């Protein structure tokens, strides 16, 4: 448990998660909404305050999570860092890279941490790739797919779904983007219900990345090859499979020893927050931090671009 004062602006679906975690680690002094019956009812399951004004939360904390739609960050993140008060914005970061610039260097200006909600870093199977040292991946093939729901109209296929990989791309490799071709497919509106982006990177690392908001079960997977290994990942049942050159029992794949990882299972938006916090108490990098953010989202807003380009041809 640290000893910090932590706060919540926005605490719809997501932000009361967040809530739940800061109550449980640190001093959580309470939440804003917009909708005050909301803030209200999570106040009271929390036995935290429900504020009457972002100004009135800011003055009590000194790190908060903003789970606020996406368009709301900027303004949101900028009157709280003008507080001083350190933040932890949900993924997406922003809408454009210049919000993300400014609120970069307002951070800066302030000495503030800056973390985004990447909480697929976290991953325990991707924590544990990271710690085996493997490399940058050569080719990464990823598929997050999420059945239909009645609010999926309002998920943005590149920006809430895809962006996941996007990120998980760039920090696995350390490399930037040289080119993005994508293909979307819209059945429901002009909108993509379903896209697929192939990105090149400077060091020659391929990305092949499908997302969809429409399928019939959910799917969470990525597959990566380095020269020596290939990581079989399922997200969603937390399974992680390596195999390398070896001793026989892969069925089908000669000359393969298959490593079934023994991975555990955690509370990944508690492991962010308690990141996000020990960054601020102890001055080390955070899990993700506003430049990464702005490094995935303008990765992300070029396959949209493209995406879209495809659809309107
Ligand atoms: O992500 P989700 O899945 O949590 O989506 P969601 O809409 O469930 O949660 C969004 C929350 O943000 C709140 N909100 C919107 N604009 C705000 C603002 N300017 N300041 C504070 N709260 C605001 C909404 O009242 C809602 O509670
Ligand atoms: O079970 S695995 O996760 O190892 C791969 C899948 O079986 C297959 O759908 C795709 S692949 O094997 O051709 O790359």
């Amino acid at each position: 448990m640290i000893h910090m004062r932590t706060g919540v602006i926005g605490v719809g679906h997501l932000g009361r998660f967040h809530a739940q975690k800061y109550a449980a680690i640190s001093q959580l002094a309470g939440v804003f909404d917009e909708n005050a019956e909301r803030a209200a009812e999570v106040a009271a399951e929390l036995r935290c305050r429900a504020f009457p004004s972002v100004d009135a939360l800011l003055a009590e904390v000194d790190a908060v999570s903003i789970v606020t739609p996406t368009s709301t960050h900027f303004a949101v993140a900028e009157v709280a860092m003008q507080a001083g008060v350190h933040c932890l914005i949900e993924k997406p970061f922003t809408l454009d890279t210049e919000e993300a610039d400014a609120l970069i260097g307002m951070a800066q200006e302030r000495h503030l941490v800056l973390a985004i909600g990447h909480i697929k870093r976290v991953h325990p199977a991707i924590q544990y790739l990271r710690q085996a040292g493997f490399g940058a991946p050569r080719y990464l093939e990823a598929e997050r797919l999420a059945p239909f729901k009645p609010r999926s109209l309002d998920i943005d296929v590149i920006m809430d779904l895809m962006i996941h990989d996007l990120d998980l791309t760039l920090l696995l490799t350390g490399a930037e983007p040289v080119d993005v071709r994508a293909v979307g497919v819209a059945a429901v509106t002009d909108k993509a219900d379903m896209a697929t982006a192939w990105m090149t990177l400077n060091n020659g690392t391929v990305a092949n990345l499908a997302a969809s908001r429409v399928v019939r079960e959910p799917a969470r997977r990525m597959r990566i090859f380095w020269q020596d290994r290939y990581a079989s990942v399922d997200f969603l049942n937390n399974t992680l499979h390596i195999y390398h050159r070896g001793a026989g029992t892969v069925p089908g794949i000669p000359g393969v020893r298959d490593e079934a990882v023994d991975l555990a299972k955690r509370d990944a938006l508690a492991a962010e927050i308690e990141d996000f916090l020990n960054a601020i108490a102890a001055h080390r990098p955070v899990f993700c931090d506003g430049v990464a953010g702005r490094r995935v989202l303008a990765a992300a807003l070029q396959v949209r671009v493209a995406v879209e380009a495809f659809l309107q041809r």
